[PDB]
């Protein structure tokens, strides 16, 4: 019954909004979109970063570039802190999806563990455009040009995403679309370790139906959109694979240090 | 109109039969040991592989292996024969896809370059069951167990495809289904290098409509099969990749060998 799907879509959309601070609507208005009433603090150079990290609401480190920690490492470490926040926001949204909390606790952990990266890159695209990504609750903007002028290892760290984001955003999806999509991702069924796949695919199936209806009604002239969105899941997978790679590579730069114990402890890998 | 779509499905199914000698239909008939009009010779060890050259058209070596192109090599030399055989075939099927031959000559080469291996592992699935795969046009059956006990590297060339096959075959798709799915794979548009994307996406958007109707009609009691099928394309991409990196391994540990030109031309790391 379409009566239930429309209902399921509104529920999830509602949770998505109350779960994620920066929405794509809120992000798009700030971005390319005009809507100028509080412009962001651009970061196009080493000086932009420095001459700004001391005036931007950031809770980790301040501008100190001169034989005192490097810029390429400070930015990466910075994205890990934030991704720990996102993981928490995603976990909360996961518990709003009908059926998720009723699943075996182990599988819930497995679904989150293996779906968090795909969700993050999907939402990252809401903050990015061909020229950069919004930063800090949408208070800054780190240009795409800067990010590529980063150290030898971090130079390819964000370029692939930018390429994915541009294609993904061409779909012109809104938060009500992304909400259902993000749920489909969480409720996969192919994640390794699942103890009871039936309920998971049962829910994904119901989420997939909602998503389909949501796209037909919300984008009536955008043919086969549903199909395009699902085939984007192939792109995210590579994005996640390719990500664990550069990670292992980075895991061969900074390592043995006695001050990282309880700090590294908080930032395992995901 | 859903009538042109049905006509497209029929058209495609028709060219599919005309380009592929061993359909899933014939393959399943041979695999269901019940149908004994012509059963296969089961390869599951050296003696079997050895005797396999008597009841099959195995032009390879029957006697000693190691000091004369070991068993492993022999098996993959043939494998290589099949891919090129499949490429030429898939290449023939592609020309039947409406509009494909009208695309930019270069894009045609790109659609095939990235499409053909995803298609080969899709169709290869029709020849597998949890236990093994039919070889030499169904005349033979090589055990999954035997294939996995080969030399350190060659040993794990097929396992990831058997795992794909087991879950992909659970979808119970038939030749008329795969025909349209196989066409959706080629007419991607997200393939690297494509000079002209719009025209390509107009064809695929057409192929996806067809496939959607085909699945609803041919598998009415199968919810979200369409979606399930499209997500399977993510598995395909991954399989292609692990494969190439394996090929790169042999390329270094076997300098006396050779990866066929056509396959070499198609393959590019990264
Ligand atoms: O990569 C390819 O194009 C094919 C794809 C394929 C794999 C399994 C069944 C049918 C096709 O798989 C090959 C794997 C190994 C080899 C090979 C050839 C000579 C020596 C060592 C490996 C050739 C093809």
């Amino acid at each position: 019954e379409s009566a239930d799907l429309r209902a399921l879509a509104k529920h999830l959309y509602d949770s998505y909004i109350k779960s994620f601070p920066l929405t794509k609507a809120k992000a798009r208005a700030i971005l390319t979109g005009k809507t100028t009433d509080k412009s962001p603090f651009v970061i196009y150079d080493m000086n932009s970063l420095m001459m700004g990290e001391d005036k931007i609401k950031f809770k980790h480190i301040t501008p100190l570039q001169e034989q005192s920690k490097e810029v390429a490492i400070r930015i990466f470490q910075g994205c890990q802190f934030r991704s720990v926040e996102a993981v928490q926001e995603i976990t909360e949204y996961a518990k709003s999806i009908p059926g998720f909390v009723n699943l075996d606790l182990n599988d819930q952990v497995t679904l989150l563990k293996y779906g968090v990266h795909e969700i993050i890159y999907t939402m990252l695209a809401s903050l990015m455009n061909k020229d950069g990504v919004l930063i800090s609750e949408g208070q800054g903007f780190m240009t795409r040009e800067f990010l590529k002028s980063l150290r030898k290892p971090f130079g390819d760290f964000m370029e692939p995403k930018f390429e994915f984001a541009v294609k993904f955003n061409a779909l012109e999806l809104d938060d009500s679309d992304l909400a259902i999509f993000i749920a489909v991702i969480i409720l996969s069924g192919d994640r390794p370790g699942l103890l009871n796949v039936k309920p998971i695919e049962d829910i994904q199936d119901n989420l997939l139906q909602a998503l389909e209806l949501q796209l037909k009604l919300n984008h009536p002239e955008s043919s086969q959109l549903f199909a395009k969105l699902l085939q984007k899941m192939t792109d995210l997978r590579q994005i996640v694979t390719e990500h664990v790679q550069l990670l292992q590579v980075i895991k061969k730069t900074e390592t043995d240090m006695s001050l990282h114990p309880l700090l590294q402890e908080i930032y395992k890998d995901l």
